[PDB]
């Protein structure tokens, strides 16, 4: 199954 | 740290 | 169209 | 609650 | 390579 | 603004 891993970033 | 866990869908 | 839905989590 | 709405791209 | 760009939203 | 940068994986 596809899954998203990521980061929150302030822009 | 703020991380993201998510799913992919077709819309 | 592909689209991501997810949650922010503190690690 | 903090949710994520995003897009998938090819880079 | 696939990559996710998105926004954090308060729900 | 809080943005997301992430990756797609198969789990």
């Amino acid at each position: 199954k596809l899954k998203v891993l990521g980061d929150v970033i302030e822009v």
